[PDB]
């Protein structure tokens, strides 16, 4: 089991599963081996009626696509469509949350509101819009007019590329016409391109997806903006996560997918239907995250995060699930099956995202509070049919401390320097008590047993002293294995970590270190992560691509994961890659994305499927910066 | 070579490149054999990087995608995104007309204007727009904005769907939520709801899918009426088809691609360098068209069509193509090599649209007369390398009378009944003469031998008095096997087909019948046959689902041809594909496509490989609408 992940709550449920005949995500994978080579390495493709077109990597014919495509142009065409698709998953959550807003403060939607006005007052300044002696609703009603436009073409560019990167670093990417016209312009105009009979040079294919990745960015950037207006920033939190949040006692409630629209609205009305709960016979309700909805609702509210991606299915062997309220992206679809073996009512709640034996809630903004309070009470009845029954939840979880927004960060800094927050983090930066930093996001896969490499690597990472924050499904392996309980500094950190990490904590009123990890939220929460280093970017007067910052996408699966590496490239940061991309059939493409887009835009990926050799590999990246900028290390 | 071509000047050709050692598209896709099962029928998913996943269409495992997505789910969610990506094809090309007509009315692009005042103010009041005392450049604007409002949310629709359809079609579209909300929006909408772990209900998906073939539809509408706006409505034409056009003692250069927008600059400006032509040495410039962007200036000013599609390649292997000059869309990237073998001088025109090792001229509309003197003086030099070598041009052309816009067929039939135009065509239909309308719609495939599908089909139908259209590469088959020539009337249409085609033709200045097949333009020019048959419901007051119409993409290649083939059947159309599209793998989308979508939109998929087969289905389809409204048969 262990081959499989290195969860022990996940091991334990697979024991069950296989006790009881119930197939799971590592099974069908056994079942689909061998995988085919001209996929894994890219070398196929689909895109007329005349294909499918293999490409050997080596060897005889088939040496070209029917129409004359090259390995390179197909390898480029299909990584483009999956840094749309991404870019797509990120533009609809952000769409539909900045459809919420509007309806929000237009009267039509009152279970929303303004929560944070200091966010949407700072958000407008940055956009431009005006707020002197405008009314809070007025002002986010141009917010979500800005957002809506960066959808096409207009006179501007996508703002939430332009107004969020310093002015270097967009002067750069303007240089080489990367800048986005409008997100679901890109998004088009890449599958077009992509089309039989267009783009055939691999290297204007290429650029044409760095810009669509840049779309993906400000997918995500404003997603990350309209749920904190709508919702509340971020702020440090104590909470606990894998399978033992789970209690048996409880109706037991997983919120799952990526957009917190009705699962914040969950989260609020469970308090109230509590009473309700306790007539069924259960304790209450036991709200409990998975992926990044999840990881949204222990951001803001601290709810316990239950697992992650490629585990998913195991909270449902448990038994103990009563619910599963799914909105979109991440949700594997055998859920919809295996609940029919739990018990567990798995229940989708958006029309473009449905699940063919799930029950299905059509869910409104205009009506939310009365869907939450209707899906809700399905999940009591369904506690109520396992009354008595026996469940097997593990009785193992972790402490997780969470909630780093960048502001977070900031006002925590500001207790070393109230003036001049970014500055002690820079001073520890220049003096080698913090190496680098390293940001983890993605996903798990299941090639990779489960949060091997996130582990591996943020190991090595901390006893050298780099400050590593985390995202999606990388925050969630490492909650899972500890590395957000600030008891575990010691044994993790290195010296001058620890010390950076102590002062901080200890000058932050906890009496002890922040965690090892710091836990920046969803995969949309990587926009945060992008507005840190650009703010220690300005504030060094340097671009992105001189700063000690890398990326690892440890375990990478879900196109977005795609888009945002290739975002993080775009924006200059080496960027580690731990599962193979489909790029390994063309060498002109795998030279470009790995050697000469450093001379575009800075940054380049890094190919590396062992993790001790990517962790030497990030250290080398974050060491070469640190001398680029005259620095010890 | 017969079993690659039925067109003699192409297996000549085929003969002469065999001689030479030049790789053709038949070369290659025989090198590609055998194809992969999993891809032909659709049983493989890519869209993550835990593939690929591939399912047995029969027999042991693997039957279900790693993370649970089965059979039907992967089927519809490839089907999905290439109707996207045709969408975007159309799109894109709209899109750019769009934006030309805005910067020649805002004084930015001289080369362009408003030549078609008519189908300006028309369309203008098709979309509300008041025309009253408004100049035609700010009509033309207030069009041009509409336009590229459409590909985003609005208050609105897309108009270039709701205003184009009948009233009761758009409620039964509107019914079921088909109406596209913006048409980039659709696209990336699909590709969010394709993406891993979201969209996996097949009935969800096809319905999502059918909204984004709509999507395509109002770019192909968008595309012909800002062409018509552009460059002019095209009336009947002769002119000549087949590599017989091509003169070696002229400049033959080639216009290839989709979008008119450079081509038909270049067609007026070579007038003017015909001169500079003849210092050269050659009698002239001899522009001939390729694909659909040669249908667009064959259509518009009698250009005569050189070859289409999968024989493109031949075009250049006579020795002498001088320059073949591409915008973007099925252009055989092939061609960029196959040039350094023939001396043609290939000219990529657009950012999005380039190909290594051809020559990239960056076009732009506010210089597009520059642009154009600059391409010509390429292939005048061309030529000039070439003075003195021997050429092969087959000596095999064919007559070609087409530009049968709707407003010409109206206007042709007006001249039997001034006040009722559709009313000479519905009697024929109604006493037999005409037995019912099928439009010839698409590509040509290497699968099937060239034109052997469209030829077959289009014979047996026209021997039992179906009045046949044709666009795109279909038109380009029957054009070039004399389907356009009235001197083959009499061989190829039964007596009462005849009798009709006589009668207008005769009442037309003719002094003979109309062709026997009515060419109606490019593939976005498909909205033509649209705009015909929505006038034709709206004069007999039916839904479209209850006329005697139907479609054919007898050798369907490219995503926009899905696209098509979706829309055809989304608004009620019986729809035949000649191709295998990637369906086969699951019974039930299947099911859906062919049958039980007759109960959502009344159209439905003919999947017929047998063209034989094909056309009797298509007769049956025909007569059991002739049955439903009536009607002998
Ligand atoms: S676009 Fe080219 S390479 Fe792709 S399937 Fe079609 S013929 Fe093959
Ligand atoms: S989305 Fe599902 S079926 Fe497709 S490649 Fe990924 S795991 Fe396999
Ligand atoms: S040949 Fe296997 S991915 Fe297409
Ligand atoms: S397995 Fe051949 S198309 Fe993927
Ligand atoms: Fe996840
Ligand atoms: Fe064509």
């Amino acid at each position: 089991q262990n081959l499989k992940s290195t969860d022990r709550a996940v091991q334990q449920m697979l024991d069950k599963a296989k006790r009881e005949g119930i197939q799971t995500v590592w099974d069908r994978y056994e079942a689909m081996k061998p995988q085919c080579g001209f996929g894994e390495t890219g070398l196929c493709c689909r895109h007329c009626l005349q294909g499918p077109c293999g490409i050997l990597p080596f060897g005889d014919e088939p040496k070209v696509g029917i129409c004359g495509a090259t390995a390179e142009v197909i390898v480029a065409r299909g990584l483009d469509r999956s840094i749309a698709a991404g870019a797509a998953g990120h533009s609809g959550h952000a769409k539909h949350l900045a459809h919420t807003l509007k309806k929000a403060v237009q009267g039509k939607a009152a279970s929303y509101m303004i929560k944070d006005r200091t966010k949407l007052h700072s958000i407008a300044k940055r956009l431009g819009i005006p707020t002197e002696g405008q009314k809070d609703e007025d002002i986010a009603l141009e917010v979500a007019k800005a957002a809506l436009a960066d959808f096409h073409e207009k006179d501007t560019p996508v703002l939430w590329v332009t107004t969020v990167l310093p002015p270097s670093r967009v002067k750069v990417l303007s240089a080489h016409g990367l800048i986005p016209a409008g997100i679901d312009h890109e998004i088009a105009e890449i599958m077009h391109r992509t089309s039989m009979g267009c783009d055939a040079d691999a290297q204007n294919l290429l650029l044409g997806g760095l810009r669509c990745s840049l779309a993906d960015l400000a997918g995500c950037y404003m997603g990350t903006d309209l749920a904190d207006i709508l919702f509340g920033t971020p702020a440090p939190v104590v909470t606990e996560s894998n399978l033992g949040v789970l209690k048996a006692d409880a109706v037991n409630v997983a919120v799952h997918g990526h957009n917190p629209v009705l699962s914040d609205i969950i989260v609020s009305v469970s308090k109230e239907m509590e009473n309700e709960a306790r007539a069924a016979g259960a304790t209450g309700i036991n709200v409990v995250g998975i992926c990044c909805t999840g990881n949204e609702v222990l951001m803001r509210h601290g709810i316990p995060a239950c697992t992650h991606s490629v585990s998913q299915e195991m909270a449902m062997i448990t038994g103990a699930l009563d619910a599963m309220i799914l909105d979109y992206q991440c949700i594997q679809p055998s859920v919809a099956t295996i609940a029919e073996c739990t018990g567990t009512t798995v229940i989708t709640t958006m029309e473009m995202s449905k699940i063919t034996g799930a029950t299905h809630v059509n869910f409104a903004e205009e009506a939310a509070v009365e869907n939450a309070k209707q899906i809700l009470r399905l999940a009591i009845d369904t506690f109520k049919r396992r009354k008595g029954k026996p469940v097997e939840i593990p009785n193992i979880k972790t402490k997780v401390v969470a909630g780093f927004s960048t502001e977070a960060i900031i006002n925590a800094l500001s207790k070393l320097n109230a003036n001049d927050p970014l500055k002690p983090l820079i001073d520890n930066v220049v003096n080698g008590n913090i190496r680098g930093v390293c940001l983890f996001a993605g996903c798990n896969n299941v090639k990779v047993p489960q949060d091997q490499n996130f582990t591996t690597i943020a190991r090595k990472l901390l006893k050298q002293n780099v400050l590593v924050v985390a995202t999606g499904c990388g925050a969630g392996a490492l909650m899972r294995h500890g590395f957000m309980d600030p008891a575990n500094v010691d044994e993790l950190c290195g010296d001058g970590l620890k010390a950076v990490l102590t002062a901080i904590g200890e000058a932050n009123g906890l009496g002890g270190p922040l965690p090892p990890v710091l836990h920046m939220g969803s995969c949309v929460d990587n926009s945060r992560a992008v507005a840190l280093v650009a703010a220690l970017a300005n504030r060094l007067g340097v671009d992105l691509d001189r700063l000690p910052v890398v990326a690892s996408a440890a375990e990478a699966m879900h196109e977005k994961a795609v888009a945002i590496g290739t975002w993080a490239v775009t924006i200059g940061l080496p960027t580690h890659i731990g599962v193979l991309p489909p790029i390994t059939g063309s060498l002109p493409v795998t030279q470009i994305l790995t050697s000469s887009v450093k001379d575009i835009t800075g940054g380049y990926f890094i190919v590396e499927l062992d993790p001790e050799t990517a962790a030497d590999k990030l250290l080398a990246a974050i060491n070469e910066r640190r001398a680029g900028l005259g620095l010890p290390w």
